[PDB]
């Protein structure tokens, strides 16, 4: 499926761009208009829709479920959100506003047997494992937000059921140059238990038909979309073809 992405800040649809420390910094903003524009996006077949909440990723305890109850309610299909997902209660707490599933990076690199326990209490079919990847020059898929590989990272979860996986090539983020094919032909192929999600870098749709029968069973757009390289129909009949 094509999975359509938002960033929000504030209630405010934002591009941003991914700096050193994990830190970033805003670039553009689309608008305060995210319903809306999810509406469009589902009316258009789109089945699934991805939030990013750097609000609550900066500072949990402002976490905007408020606005993402809202934005589950205004649409169909289903929402999945991360953003400073740190805690079982705040997963709890967004299953609850009506999310189907939580996507997390940062904890679960760091915090493995915290999260394992999400598993365990949530089930894996809620719960997305975001793995926010560089390659540095020995070939390494570093996952560390000592090191932490792709692959360490993905062992570890999978004694408690891990079924879905966010990849992120985060180097691609908002490049339009293209998702990273060859580290999701590669992937998808070593796991075929697990459902990737490519993300980061979609362009133009050559890049949609660039990824198919990769084995990758989600692909993540941002950028291309909001500014209107092409609409979210003809990517899903890329895509589908
Ligand atoms: N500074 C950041 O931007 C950022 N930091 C973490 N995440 C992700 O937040 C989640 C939870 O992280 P954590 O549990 O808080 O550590 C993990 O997945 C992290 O990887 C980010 N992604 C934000 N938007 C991503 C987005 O809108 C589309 O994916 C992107 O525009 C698609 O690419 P494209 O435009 O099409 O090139
Ligand atoms: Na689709």
């Amino acid at each position: 499926m094509i999975i359509p992405a938002l960033n929000l800040i504030g209630g405010t649809v934002v591009r941003v761009v991914r700096l050193h420390q994990g830190d970033y910094a805003r670039l553009r903003d689309y608008g305060n208009d995210p319903l809306p524009r999810l509406q469009d996006y589902a009316a258009q077949g789109a089945g699934v829709l991805h939030l990013v909440d750097l609000t609550g990723a900066k500072d949990p305890a402002k976490r905007q479920i408020p606005l993402i109850k809202t934005l589950v309610a205004g649409v169909n299909v289903p929402v999945q959100v991360g953003g400073g997902v740190r805690t079982e209660e705040d997963v709890a707490a967004l299953l609850k506003a009506g999310v189907a599933r939580v996507v997390i990076a940062s904890t679960a690199v760091k915090s493995p047997d915290v999260v394992k326990g999400w598993f365990e209490r949530f089930g894996a079919q809620a719960l997305v494992l975001a793995l926010d990847v560089r390659i540095d020059e020995h070939g390494t898929k570093q996952v560390a937000v000592s090191g932490v590989s792709l692959e360490q990272l993905v062992e570890t979860y999978l004694p408690v059921g891990l079924k879905h996986v966010l990849c992120t090539d985060i180097s691609r983020d908002g490049t339009l140059a293209g998702s990273n094919v060859s580290l999701y032909e590669e992937v998808c192929a070593r796991y075929p238990q697990i459902a990737f999600q490519s993300s980061g870098g979609i362009g133009d749709i050559d890049d949609i038909a660039a990824l198919r029968g990769t084995g990758v069973r989600g692909v993540i757009v941002g950028r291309a979309l909001l500014e209107g390289k092409f609409t979210v129909k003809e990517a899903i009949q890329c895509w589908q073809n």
